């Protein structure tokens, strides 16, 4: 059994975005023309203090967007990838670089963790404490409080468009 993973990510996914056989592995096609165009969330939903780590596997410096990641209360079986992470709604929270969203709406800035800053060479991940707040983790890192008022049950969300092309769950 076992299998060193976490939350890992759901094998159903946007057009331009695909996924490996294994299910932990996500990447984004047509570097050269658009960023976003789908989304990755995870297989399983994230349990209390479990958190969603990923790395960068690639990041192009061509384009001046940044990478999307959080989490979500609905499920990846019968979700709908919106044009982007933060384009969730339905109890979603969303960190557009040092600026935590949740449905589409902005609630935290200049958080502690800026996604902005990542670029080939730095991982981030997030988690879901009991209470229902969520939060970030670099390199292994508490970050602080992204937002509070989560449900009982929620999922990783991830997108990679423009910065991030490539992701892999730790």
């Amino acid at each position: 059994g076992s299998s060193g993973s976490s939350g890992e990510l759901h094998p159903r996914t946007g057009r331009l975005v695909s996924l490996s056989a294994c299910g932990r592995t996500a990447r984004r096609q047509q570097p050269g023309q658009e960023f976003n165009h789908g989304l990755v969330l995870s297989r399983e939903p994230l349990r209390d203090g479990r958190v969603f780590t990923v790395r960068i596997d690639r990041k192009v410096n061509s384009w001046s967007g940044s990478i999307e990641i959080g989490v979500t209360a609905l499920d990846p079986s019968v979700l709908d990838f919106p044009s982007s992470a933060t384009g969730l709604k339905g109890g979603s929270w969303v960190v557009s670089g040092c600026s935590v969203l949740r449905d589409g709406r902005s609630v935290l800035e200049e958080y502690g963790q800026d996604l902005d800053q990542l670029g080939e060479g730095d991982r981030v991940g997030v988690e879901r404490t009991v209470a229902g707040e969520l939060r970030l983790w670099v390199n292994g890192r508490d970050c602080g409080v992204a937002a509070t008022g989560l449900p009982p049950r929620v999922w990783a969300v991830v997108d990679l468009y423009g910065k991030c092309t490539q992701i892999t769950v730790l």
